């Protein structure tokens, strides 16, 4: 009769064992308390399903085999003004979009495959908003623009900026308003090694690595800056990042 198929999210779609006379498969999905039904040309679980909420909100679930992506849309009663959109991509990144009363984006949470998050709130029509990154053990705060996300960590005269481009590319820069040549920090960034090298007084002092694990490590140079010493230490607290900027 029917066969069940597991879906990204905690969702399941029951699909017809065989296609009807028009070549199509019947799809039934239960998503939380919602019952959704639809059709598809394939037997694997891809397709589009629709349902209605108790309060007349319209719901649409789209499963795209070509991208392995599942999109759950909740609309107002018109079926067009968006209330919420949840997208799980095939690499298990989650996007959780909230809309204002005119159906425009106002918030988005991106959850990475490891569970760290980018939280965008107060999003405006120009693509600007407040940004926050939720890492393991600490949170980075900053701003969103249509050009980039900028998370900032300040320590005295030093500002560390972690930038995430619209395409997702990371860069880091260090700005120090200290004007004494003996103490002012400057820094150079390498995207390929994901490393910020901090210099003071023409001597390297430490490398900050921004790991593909979404962690930060710090490794000291010797006091003459001629060599890295010891081994890199993974940051676990915001206090430790600020300490690195003293």
């Amino acid at each position: 009769n029917s066969v069940s198929v597991d879906l990204p999210g905690s969702m399941k779609v029951l699909v017809s064992k065989s296609s009807n006379a028009d070549g199509k498969y019947d799809l039934i999905a239960t998503v939380d308390a919602l019952e959704l039904s639809g059709t598809s040309d394939k037997n694997n679980g891809s397709g589009v399903l629709e349902g209605v909420k108790a309060d007349a909100s319209k719901v649409k679930l789209t499963i795209s085999d070509d991208l392995g992506q599942t999109t759950l849309e909740v609309f107002k009663s018109d079926g067009s003004t968006l209330v919420s959109k949840k997208v799980t991509s095939k690499d298990k990144v989650l996007g959780d979009v909230k809309f204002n009363e005119k159906g425009e984006v106002s918030e988005k949470i991106i959850t990475r495959a490891d569970g760290t998050r980018l939280e965008y709130t107060g999003i405006k029509s120009d693509g600007s908003g407040k940004a926050k990154e939720v890492l393991k053990g600490y949170v980075l705060e900053g701003t969103l623009t249509a050009e980039k996300t900028t998370l900032v960590v300040k320590e005295g005269t030093v500002t560390l900026s972690k930038n995430i481009s619209k395409s997702g590319a990371v860069s880091v820069e260090l700005n120090d308003t200290d004007s004494s040549a003996a103490t002012k920090k400057t820094a150079a960034w390498n995207s390929g090694t994901s490393t910020l090298t901090i210099t003071v007084n023409s001597k390297k002092t430490k490398d900050l690595v921004f790991t593909s694990s979404n962690t930060i490590t710090v490794q000291q140079y010797d006091s003459n800056g001629t060599s890295l010493e010891g081994s890199a230490v993974e940051i676990t607290k915001l206090d430790e990042i600020k300490n690195a900027l003293k």
